[PDB]
């Protein structure tokens, strides 16, 4: 009478119908639900996400050590959303944003809404009023940790002191997430690990996607400062199989290196060969050293585009 596989499908099906698609999924599964996304500005990461970008209408958490590249990703997403004629908001509670760097990543700063809330309640509230207006594509909340409650900001006593920031962060998410769905606005919460920073407790359960951004190498190329190599881990992903990993280089002054990506992604995926030290493509000499090679692809843009193309084919191409 029992047939495991059939029995398992009928179960999973009900799991998803009861809790939403993605509630349960085989890891090796290959998803064919092309959702609307905002390219992360990181091809590898886009593929690692399984849907080629951050899903629209969801809460995304990008936590990690300082300098690890979080903000760069967030901003890159913001640019990608604007390019697609999307409106982006930035709830700043750290006062660290460098608009000049943001322009380099490609963001249209002049059209970017910016707010600097008085208290955490205000911040989330403001961001919430924005979201449910339907005009936004993406909204960014800089520093989960800086969402300090009003009662703490205003001189309040050491009594009645409670994990209010968590509650604040919990209550706030409860109502915004639904609004985000209706509006289809991606919500990135930058969490800078120094509960995952008190309020990160709730976010963990509300986030549809969670990215563990981490600094792993100091791009040297040769013996000198250029940038840093980041490593993101999709620890949570309610819209594709989770736990995938991506890596990319972020050069100083510049954002995520496209060419860097390509050379990387081209290699593992065969198209480009590293005979050992030297890099080559379709028998074309590229250069000794990821950098000489990187440079190559920046100069000879005719290559690189056919490569990005070859890679965009073997992986994520037009669907349905
Ligand atoms: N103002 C800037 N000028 C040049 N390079 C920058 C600047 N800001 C960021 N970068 C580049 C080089 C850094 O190694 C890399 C990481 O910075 P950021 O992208 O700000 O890291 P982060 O997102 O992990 O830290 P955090 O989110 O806690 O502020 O980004």
């Amino acid at each position: 009478a029992p047939d495991r596989e059939k029995a398992l499908e009928l179960a999973m099906a009900q799991i998803d119908k009861n809790f939403g698609k993605g509630s349960v999924m085989r890891l090796g599964e290959e998803v064919r639900q092309p959702i609307s996304v905002i390219p992360t500005g990181s091809i590898s990461l886009d593929v690692a996400l399984g849907i080629g970008g951050l899903p629209r209408g969801r809460v995304i958490e990008i936590y990690g050590p300082e300098s690890s590249g979080k903000t760069t990703v967030a901003l890159h997403a913001v640019a990608n959303a604007q390019a697609a004629g999307g409106i982006a908001a930035f709830i700043d509670a750290e006062h660290a944003l460098d608009p000049e760097y943001a322009k380099k990543l490609g963001v249209d700063t002049d059209s970017l809404l910016v707010s600097q809330p008085d208290t955490g309640e205000q911040a989330l509230e403001i961001a919430d009023m924005l979201v449910r207006s339907g005009a936004l594509d993406i909204i960014v909340i800089d520093s989960v940790a800086a969402l300090v409650p009003r009662a703490e900001i205003e001189g309040e006593m050491g009594d009645s002191h409670v994990g209010l920031q968590a509650r604040l962060m919990s209550q706030a998410l409860r109502k915004m997430t639904g609004a985000l769905n209706n509006s289809g606005t991606t919500a990135i919460f930058i969490n800078a690990l120094r509960e995952t920073t008190t309020g990160g407790k709730a976010l963990k359960f509300y986030a549809s996607v969670r990215l563990d951004v981490r600094r792993i190498e100091t791009l040297k190329d040769g013996t000198d400062a250029v940038g840093n190599r980041t490593r993101v881990k999709v620890v949570k992903n309610k819209v594709s199989p989770p736990f995938k990993q991506a890596e990319f280089d972020i050069l100083y002054g510049q954002g995520i290196s496209r060419e860097g990506s390509l050379i990387d992604m081209g290699v593992e995926h065969g198209f480009i060969r590293k005979s050992g030290s030297w890099f080559t493509y379709e028998g074309e000499q590229l250069g000794q050293g990821k950098e000489n090679a990187r440079k190559f692809l920046l100069e000879n843009t005719d290559v690189a585009n056919e490569i990005e193309k070859k890679i965009k084919e073997k992986l994520g191409i037009g669907a349905v």
